């Protein structure tokens, strides 16, 4: 049970899984999820998902609580930190 | 009426008792809470406490509000800070 980032639409290309908690790009970068390179992600049911287009959970922020196969072009490859929520 | 961190599982070895706050890494290093050296805690009822893998609330974040007498190996010796609410 975890959130798992693509960086291809529909759950395809590279993949990596995260357990709740808030992530900073350093941090992002160290787990193999390049900068501006999120497309799909997993959520699992009841957890929510805040993408941020800045580092430090800043600029524009997306909020996703489930599958979702494409993020669409505005938040398309965009991803420098993010806060994960079992909640 | 706190919460207290063990070194050791089943809350064996060295302890430290905190108040609600945020604490950075710094702050439980001059609390006497040496970095990636917790493996139990006692939480208050209606206490919430959020461990964080990295300093300054980043990284990955384990949650707990009971008594936890060994936090499992992803989580064990993890702690470089931490929230704690009195809710
Ligand atoms: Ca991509
Ligand atoms: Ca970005
Ligand atoms: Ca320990
Ligand atoms: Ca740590």
């Amino acid at each position: 049970k975890a959130v798992t980032f693509y960086e291809d639409i529909n759950y395809g290309g590279a993949s990596v899984s995260l357990q709740p908690g808030n992530y900073t790009l350093s941090q992002l970068n160290t787990a193999k999820i390049p900068n501006d390179d999120m497309t799909s992600l997993k959520v699992p049911s009841g957890w929510t998902v805040d993408v941020y287009e800045n580092d430090n959970f800043t600029g524009t922020k997306w909020t996703y609580t489930s599958d979702t196969p494409w993020v669409g072009n505005d938040a398309n490859d965009k991803m420098t930190s993010v806060k994960i929520y079992s909640t």
